[PDB]
């Protein structure tokens, strides 16, 4: 539904998509309207970088057309922007393994734990089989806000004393989904960015912890991301699978914020898949991402 999507954009479109459409008026194509479209990329977070490839793209489009007005900008540009989020479109599916395995990264504070309970209760919604592992084992208040999830949902929670050893939780936990036929097992972790190298070593111990079990686990390494935290979303998404390897992303409170172009930056710059997006607090609010339903509400006119 990309008109329902249109509400939760319209901050991002203050800057992108329609917002283009007075930028491009009465103007003609040259060197200052590029210069001025790159100002405008840039203040909506899309990165020096992407927004550098967007520019050059949409100038060797443009003279390969022989366009004359500004004005007709405004397509190639959602052709091209929409590409870009073509590429990381494809959906989430958890179907056909015993378990199958989401390991969930990321940092303390962007709502990993929140996210897990959500996603856990949508698969569960869905006729599956969910367990949960509580990995971010020496922060209890993240251990208790799973088992929140699983003891109003009838959702298993493995958990061990504040301290255990995070890679020991998520194995016993593999090996209880699998003793129980259990679909989807979500496993949290830590998110302590003051010791980075720790932080990648644990998750990478996890990592190799799970193949023991099954070579194909995890089967998913889904970075939870804020959009509302704009560069520094990008930044950890660039620490995380530059050390461990990332194959889906969830990005966050879309909604309200005018930062909403970082979602092209995450996409251009590392090509892993965005699974779901936020556009809102609630369980339902955590949507699977469309791209096409995504552009065609930033670009409405
Ligand atoms: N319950
Ligand atoms: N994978």
């Amino acid at each position: 539904g990309f008109a329902r999507l249109k509400r939760s954009l319209l901050k991002t479109k203050e800057n992108l998509g329609s917002g283009f459409i007075s930028l491009f008026r009465g103007k003609k194509i040259d060197d200052d309207l590029f210069e001025e479209l790159e100002e405008q990329l840039l203040i909506a977070d899309v990165g020096v970088e992407t927004t550098r490839k967007i520019i050059t793209n949409l100038t060797e489009g443009a003279s390969r057309k022989q366009l004359r007005d500004a004005e007709a900008l405004y397509g190639l540009l959602k052709e091209e922007m929409g590409e870009i989020l073509a590429k990381v479109d494809e959906p989430l599916n958890v179907e056909g393994k015993a378990p199958f395995v989401i390991l969930m990264v990321g940092v303390n504070g962007v709502g990993k734990t929140t996210t897990i309970g959500k996603l856990a209760r949508q698969f569960e919604q869905q006729g599956k089989s969910v367990m949960l592992a509580a990995g971010d084992t020496f922060r209890a208040a993240a251990v208790e806000q799973l088992q929140v999830w699983g003891q109003r949902n009838n959702i298993p929670v493995i958990a061990q004393h504040t301290g255990a050893d995070s890679a020991s939780v998520i194995f016993d936990a593999i090996q209880a989904a699998k003793a129980r036929n259990i679909d989807v097992l979500i496993a949290d972790t830590a998110g302590r960015l003051q010791n980075k190298s720790h932080l990648m070593e644990e998750l990478k111990k996890i990592v190799r912890v799970m193949k023991k079990l099954d070579v194909e686990a995890p089967h998913e390494v889904m970075l939870t991301i804020d959009a509302s935290t704009g560069q520094n979303a990008v930044s950890q998404a660039k620490l995380f699978h530059e050390a461990v390897g990332l194959t889906g992303i969830t990005l966050t409170k879309l909604d309200g914020t005018a930062k909403g172009g970082v979602i092209f930056s995450v996409a251009d710059q590392f090509g892993i898949p965005i699974r779901y997006i936020g556009v809102g607090e609630r369980i339902e609010d955590l949507r699977p991402f469309k791209a096409d339903d995504f552009i065609e509400a930033l670009f409405a006119r």
